[PDB]
Order: C-alpha cells, then structure tokens, then sequence
C-alpha cells in the first residue's frame, strides 16, 4: 500500500513464504518472476556447464533475484524461513519504463548481489575448508549477529549439511571442524545457535 | 552537457589503486580489467575479469576503496564522475540502463570466477581460467582455440591466485600431455572439452 505509490499501476504481486531449506525456484525452471526478498536470506547458487552447483551469494533482505532481463542455470533455496514478493518479467519490464525512479530500486538490488557475491568469492577460494567455514560463518554473523554476553551469535538454527551446502563439503566434515572450532574455544554451540567472539582475531583459523 | 572521460592504458597498467579516491563511474568499452577486492583479511583476490560493456567503480552510491582495477589486455575505458550519474540516473532513463547492463555482465563475470577460484586445486583453477580466456580471446586456428592475447605467466598467477612458480609448472605439464601449445606467449588449446578433464 506504501509500496504501491511507487507505481500506482495495477500490481501482480505473488507473495510466498518457504521453510527453512525449500527450493524457491529451481535450475531450467522458467522461473519468469523477478524476486523481492523481504524477510530472511536466500542461498543462491548457480549450475556451471561442468554441472558443478556452487553457491555464489547469500542474499539479505531486499536483495532481488530472477532479474535475467537464456541462463535459468541458478537455484535459490530459503536459507532461512523466507517471506518473498515477485511480480512477473513483463510487468517489470514495462514498469522500468513507466515508473522511472525504480531503475534505481533496481541499482540497489544488483550492486548488492555484486557485493554478496565478492563475499562468497573470498569464501569459496580458501582452498582449506576450516578458514572456508570459518568465512562463512562471519557472513553469517554480519547479516544475523547478535551482541550476545559471550560475543556474537547467529540468530540462526542452522543445519550442518545446510552450512556444507554452501561452502562445498559434506556435512560429517563440517561437524568435525565446528568440533575443532568449539574445542579450541573460537566458538560455541547451543541448541543449534553457534556463538564466536573476537570475530576480526577468530579469522587467524 | 555529458562529462565524459575517454582514456587509454595499456597491458598491465594498473587503472586504479585500493584505498585511491574512487570517485568515477567506469565503462569498459575495449578489453579487459582483472578486477580484484582487497578484503578485511588484506588479502587481494580476483573478483572479475571485466569484459567489454562491463561497469566498475563507485556503484554503491563514503565510497568504497577496496578495488584494485588493472588493464588485462589493453583498455580504453569510459568514465563519468558519481555526482553526474547519481543525478542523470533519475533524469536520463536511457542510460540508467547502461547502468543495469553493465552491472549484470559484471556479476555474471564474478560468478565466473566464482567456478574458477572453489576448484582448491591449481590446476582446475588454471583450466577454468584458460576456458574462460578461451571463450572471451578465443580465435579459430587449425589446432583448436588460441587466446589471442600475449599472457604472462605472472598474469595468470595473480589471476587465478597462484604463485608465478605453479602457474610456469601447469603449464609445462599441460604442454607435455599435449593439451595446449604454446607459441611467443599465445596459448592453444587443442580440445577445451577434454581440456575440461583432469
């Protein structure tokens, strides 16, 4: 309704919730409508003509997904429990036109992407797999940190084989490093909430 | 009245430095720019190797430092000031979506060197990069695809993150399982596809 102003045009709006872990769209589908994450963070990866499915960025709020305008080489998954507007291809390629502010709206959404990807390239070019959690796991602290007494803690449940998924490894060996994490006091885990402090020193891995 | 700034630098030259006033809105209009983040680690990687019709500098608009833009190939680049864009964005529509293609080729060629840099082995990381070479460079010859670019093997080593010492190595072993030739600094690759193996 505040969002309508913008626009003021008739609206398509599809609005979907997802699960922690539900496929939002997958590769080859269609998949025409562009995406508006408004609450939680979605886990987009993309299939390389090798067949390799690698994560390329952990999207936040308000970050858009599906804007193509071939490809449909990308998967997106609710990292998180999701909340997601979209409207079709169509509509935004005519509104873009019409309501000219929001190339802008626009800018905002792919220099985000741009930014959230360069931080899964620092991630994923680790080569060891602890320093490659151990970047992950501040991404996830920036985006859902929370100052709690021992440090910071993800305001997250987060699976392992979720956490695997992402940086490329299996989820028995993503257990044990937390496990290293935890026992070298860097971290600690209760009821699936992981906590670490010094998060600039805990980098060193 | 447009600001535009047309400038030339050649193979090697560096267009801007991390941590120099980034002020400027960057079109790429012939080459390629390795573009490389240096990130709170202090670590510099590669994140890009810009293609033409590619756009870099401040987007985000206390702009951010942190890129180090280097000519791969010769370039000749386009630029305007941020303060012209942030205005001629609402009023010029027309290159508002400049601005949206550039930046989507952009963030494909990041998800290009995503696939590259995850391979955690040299050597796959040194294929894909080739491929990658192969694709935007690549010129028919009776062989197969050769880059038509002169590479130091320094330049590769930067790019794909490597030490000059390995990328020299990978070379010579991928020289002697007859997969690629190398002839005055121009690779061939003789079958990409099965380049892709190993």
């Amino acid at each position: 309704t505040m969002f309508r102003e913008l626009g003021s045009g008739k609206l398509p709006l599809q609005i979907e919730q997802f699960e922690r872990g539900k496929t939002i769209f997958f590769p080859g589908d269609p998949a025409e409508r562009v995406y508006l994450l408004v609450k939680g963070a979605v886990k987009l990866s993309r299939v390389y003509e090798s067949g390799e499915e690698i994560t390329v960025a952990l999207l936040r709020e308000n970050s858009v997904f599906g804007v193509l305008s071939s490809d449909r080489f990308y998967h997106a998954v609710a990292f998180t429990p999701v909340q997601l507007f979209s409207v079709p291809i169509e509509f935004m390629q005519k509104a873009l036109i019409e309501r000219p502010e929001l190339a802008n709206v626009m800018l905002q959404g792919l220099s985000s992407r741009i930014l959230q990807t360069e931080m899964m390239i620092e991630t994923l070019a680790h080569r060891d797999m602890g320093s490659r959690l151990v970047s992950f796991l501040l991404i996830l602290c920036r985006d859902f940190g929370i100052p709690s007494p021992d440090g910071i803690t993800i305001d997250l449940k987060l699976s392992h084989q979720a956490i695997a998924e992402a940086i490329g490894s299996t989820r028995v060996t993503v257990t044990r490093l937390l496990g290293d994490l935890r026992e070298s006091k860097l971290i600690a885990i209760h009821k699936k909430r992981i906590t670490v402090f010094n998060p600039v020193a805990l980098s060193q891995q």
